[PDB]
């Protein structure tokens, strides 16, 4: 099932979607994978979340390239960690239109990163103002409330059961919530339960740093941040 490409590693989850992950020393933590998608939309390919690095997102568009032979029509980032964004600078040199939320761009200068070229903004509900996420094709984007980070975002795919919960989720036998450096512990909790309230159909869950699950990486998630508060 995993296909390895260099140094990555791609998986298919369904007939029009695989998850793309790489990885970075990190040290102190070891080798630490990251997750994101990769999505065919007819003739079409939409991307969710950069690889660590610039080097490694370049080797994602080799393997869409040889894997699916279709252009990148665009490319949404899900905070503003390096493991979402890192990539930011292969996917403009590749001419590829980028998203995020718009707080993630006002954050990026400082994390490091790259602001992508187009900000996403949200109703008061959570849902992305779809004026803002023109073309997004299949792609559902939902803002869950403040999590891992402040800026945090989930993307559904419409047609599939899948639903990208990136670093807001962990996997239904983790340990821990991970790196709470840019965390709002006290609205963690709420916030994982409003990404499973958006993508109530969804019954495969996938996130940043475990492999897909079922929702019980939710109500685990939720249930471990109800400890923080
Ligand atoms: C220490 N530290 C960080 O400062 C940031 C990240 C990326 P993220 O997963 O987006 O928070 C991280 C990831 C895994 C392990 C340690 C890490
Ligand atoms: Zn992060
Ligand atoms: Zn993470």
């Amino acid at each position: 099932g995993d296909q390895r490409f260099g140094d990555l590693v791609f998986r298919q989850l369904a007939p029009n979607v695989w998850q793309h992950t790489s990885y970075l020393d990190m040290p102190g933590f070891g080798a630490v994978a990251s997750n994101g998608l990769i999505v065919r939309d007819g003739g079409r390919v939409l991307v969710v979340d950069t690889a660590w690095t610039d080097d490694q997102t370049a080797q994602i568009l080799n393997w869409i390239k040889q894997e699916i032979n279709l252009p990148v029509a665009l490319a949404v980032v899900t905070h503003a960690h390096q493991d979402k964004m890192g990539g930011m600078d292969a996917l403009h040199a590749a001419g590829i239109a980028t998203y995020a939320n718009a707080l993630s761009n006002q954050l990026a200068p400082q994390e490091g990163m790259v602001a992508a070229q187009h900000s996403l903004t949200f109703a008061a509900n959570g849902w992305v103002e779809p004026a803002t996420a023109p073309n997004f094709g299949p792609l559902k984007v939902f803002y869950p409330g403040p999590g891992h980070t402040s800026d945090n975002i989930t993307v559904g795919i419409d047609g599939t059961d899948i639903a990208f919960g990136g670093c807001l989720i962990k996997d239904s036998k983790a340990k821990s919530l991970g790196n709470l450096g840019d965390a709002d512990t006290e609205h963690y909790a709420a916030s994982a339960r409003a990404f499973g309230a958006a993508f109530p159909k969804a019954s495969m869950i996938v996130m940043s740093h475990s492999a897909p699950d079922s929702r019980a990486a939710i109500t685990h998630t939720a249930r471990m941040a109800d400890k923080l508060r």
